[PDB]
């Protein structure tokens, strides 16, 4: 393995340095993306789980970016017009070009053959990353993600969640919900890409009752649509007693370990 390192990785596009938590152990890597309330000091996976301990000696490096609260790890249209953001979020640019090039040049981490693992806001992001960058991400996991952001109740619920996580503006990110950027970044809409790429996908989920019914309809509709579209490379875990929380999110990270090992490492 490797002692956990704390890296400063420059982002030309965002005009600043992005902190990155890193643990070596192999040329391919698991990207652990954070949730809606991503803090600026440490990645949620490291604050809350033994994710590093669990992938030590796995044959895989672990990459744990820091920051990007309410960013959906996407390239925003503009700075958030609401909370005085003085720059434009460009996290997709960062994760698909700037971080991997840094990591290949300085550490020999391969820019292809990796896994994207996301939760909450980045669950969908991990699927979108694999949909448009299949060489970089043959494996993607969404744990309690927004599988259908562009549809029905979700744009409002996302906008309200961002409002409540740092005062961010979904309008600055992807425009109003009629904007095509909403459907470009909708995992449900991009299922044919996941099917065409033969991406290995791992999907978990487990007022409040209304909210559960919304996620249940959305996630079952996702599963249904993936299978109807020819998907053969998915795992869908909807345990009744699973929760929307770090211990179950970690339980899923552990359960897919062997899965990621076989896919990325043959």
């Amino acid at each position: 393995g490797l002692p956990v390192e704390y890296l400063q990785v420059p982002s030309a596009s965002m005009g600043r340095d992005i902190k990155v938590q890193f643990q070596g152990g192999g040329p391919h890597a698991v990207y652990l993306l954070d949730g809606l309330r991503a803090q600026d000091d440490y990645n949620g996976w490291d604050i809350n789980t033994p994710a590093f301990e669990e992938y030590y000696q796995s044959g895989l490096s672990v990459i744990m970016p820091v920051g990007g609260q309410s960013s959906f790890y996407t390239d925003w249209y503009q700075p958030s017009q609401s909370n005085g953001q003085n720059y434009t979020y460009k996290w997709e640019t960062f994760l698909t070009r700037e971080m991997p090039a840094w990591l290949q040049a300085n550490k020999g981490v391969s820019p292809t053959g990796n896994a994207a693992v996301g939760l909450s806001m980045s669950g969908g992001s991990a699927l979108i990353l694999a949909a448009y960058y299949p060489q970089q991400f043959p494996y993607a996991a969404s744990l309690s993600g927004f599988l259908n952001p562009s549809e029905s109740w979700w744009p409002t619920l996302i906008g309200l969640a961002m409002n409540d996580s740092g005062g961010y503006n979904a309008n600055s990110m992807w425009g109003p919900s009629s904007d095509p950027a909403w459907k470009r970044n909708d995992p449900m809409v991009q299922i044919p890409r996941l099917v065409a790429n033969n991406t290995r996908i791992w999907v978990y989920c487990g007022p409040a009752k209304f909210l559960e019914g919304l996620t249940l309809r959305t996630n079952q509709t996702f599963r249904d649509t993936y299978a109807a579209d020819g998907g053969r490379n998915g795992v869908f875990n909807f345990p009744p007693n699973g929760t929307h929380s770090w211990p179950y999110w970690n339980e899923q990270l552990v359960a897919m370990k062997a899965d990621i090992q076989h896919v990325l490492n043959g």
